RNA sequence: AAGUGUUUAAGGGCGCAUGGUGGAUGCCUUGGCACUGGGAGCCGAUGAAGGACGUAGGAGGCUGCGAUAAGCCUCGGGG
């Protein structure tokens, strides 16, 4: 749901609390999809998605 | 009285009319076969060729991908 690029004037320690953050939210809403009680499908997806950017970001980074 | 003499179809044959089965024939084609002209002529410890197992909101196969898993970023195209 966030672009890759407010993404980049984010510093190291608060996107990996972005990403600490995004991965308990994938953790419940895969609980909440497996009882039965979740509706909204795009949502995993959209996490999953947000997850791979975080690490992109980090990984470039550390490159360049 | 003597004599003569049609009609049987359990079933079978042949001809026709009507169907079934079967998948030939005709007419085709998301497949191939033989070449022509170019390109590129190597990939691999920066882990190859090829695979195993996984991966989509729902079971499998083919395809794509690899725990960042039918995808992630940047630059162009296009709509
Ligand atoms: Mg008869
Ligand atoms: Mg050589
Ligand atoms: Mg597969
Ligand atoms: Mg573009």
């Amino acid at each position: 749901g966030t672009t890759p690029g407010e993404l980049r004037e984010l510093t190291d320690d608060e996107l990996k609390d972005k990403l600490r953050e995004s991965k308990e939210e994938l953790f419940n809403l895969r609980f909440q999809m497996a009882t039965g009680q979740l509706s909204n499908n795009r949502r995993l997806r959209t996490v999953r998605q947000e997850i791979a950017r975080v690490y992109t970001v980090l990984r470039e980074r550390e490159l360049g």
